[PDB]
């Protein structure tokens, strides 16, 4: 019905790094870059999506997204 990584959603209290890590595990187990770069925005929680929208990093590589959300607690 759904691809396995599609259900990897950042928890309300889960850090952005840990969410990205979970997503990287799901993908490694089941081209990774275009999928991590899209889902690391779409599957992120309201709070972290709001950071990426405001800084204009929606389309940025995951590394830059990680750097931007590193201080979200």
């Amino acid at each position: 019905s759904v691809q396995p990584w599609s259900t990897i959603v950042q928890g309300p209290a889960e850090s952005y790094v840990e969410f990205v890590n979970r997503l990287q595990i799901s993908l490694a187990d089941n081209p990774k870059e275009p999928i991590i770069d899209s889902l690391s925005y779409a599957n992120a929680n309201k709070e972290c999506q709001q950071i990426l929208q405001g800084r204009g990093l929606v389309a940025a590589p995951v590394g830059q997204k990680l750097q931007a959300c590193a201080h979200w607690a």
